[PDB]
């Protein structure tokens, strides 16, 4: 990718490392792909600049149908990381707009897709730390994509909050919170608390309540993921199998 092949159109948002621009990339066969162009502030530390690149290289290599796609990298300053722009935007906002139309079938589908992404991450012992509907993009009405790697106290396992310990097991906790968000049509977890109060409530043994439209079987699954003991939590491979079963059941009920 040469820089000329990309045209910047407007500001998209601010990212951790620097501004993100909305653009269009014209590929070799002449097609036009909508892109998000991530940049790195000129004031950044060498450690920051390296991290930006090293995260980019991970996104480049994942190539998974439920993780956001990287189009290309322009290393030459100003460094651009060119990501696919998805039309429907963030899953959280998407759920909010379409709460009247979306049925449980589709909500379980999105959960399943994210679970599969995480099973792949699990397989390379890569810890994500940002499984939330704000960081999931809607590519199509029946296809969601986990965004980039990761504080989100209301989403975090006890061991993450207390100690900043992050493992695949803490990701499982967080994935369940994410499923709770999906079945709740984009509600913030523990929206009734201050961040300070969360670990307190968690320590007591209190959990997020079952969303109205969440099937009991799925809530039971969430409850296992929120076991205080990270060793007792299901693995993502097991969860894919469970969610596959629930999905198929909900599909047949729907038809």
């Amino acid at each position: 990718i040469a820089r000329e092949d990309v045209v910047l159109n407007r500001i998209l948002g601010e990212g951790f490392f620097g501004e993100v621009y909305e653009g269009v990339y014209t590929n070799h066969k002449g097609e036009k792909i909508n892109v998000a162009v991530k940049t790195c502030k000129k004031d950044c530390t060498l450690d920051n600049k390296e991290k930006f690149m090293s995260e980019a290289v991970i996104m480049k290599n994942l190539d998974h149908p439920h993780i956001v796609k990287l189009i290309g990298i322009i290393e030459e300053e100003p460094t651009w990381i060119i990501m696919e722009l998805y039309p429907y935007g963030e899953l959280g906002h998407y759920l909010e707009r379409n709460k009247n139309s979306l049925k449980v079938l589709t909500l379980v589908l999105y959960s399943l897709q994210i679970c599969k992404a995480m099973a792949y991450l699990e397989s390379i012992n890569c810890v994500h730390r940002d499984i939330a509907v704000r960081n999931i993009l809607v590519a199509s009405p029946e296809c969601v994509k986990l965004g980039d790697f990761g504080l989100p106290i209301k989403w975090m396992s006890p061991e993450s909050i207390n100690f900043r310990r992050f493992t695949t097991a803490s990701d499982v906790w967080m994935f369940a919170v994410c499923m709770w968000e999906i079945l709740s049509f984009g509600k913030q977890p523990f929206f009734w608390l201050e961040n300070k109060d969360v670990i307190g409530v968690l320590e007591k043994g209190d959990r997020l309540p079952k969303p109205d439209l969440c099937p009991p079987v799925l809530y039971t699954l969430m409850t296992r993921c929120w076991d205080y003991d990270p060793s007792d939590r299901p693995r993502f491979t097991e969860l894919v199998c469970s969610l596959s079963d629930v999905y198929q059941m909900e599909k047949d009920i729907a038809m």
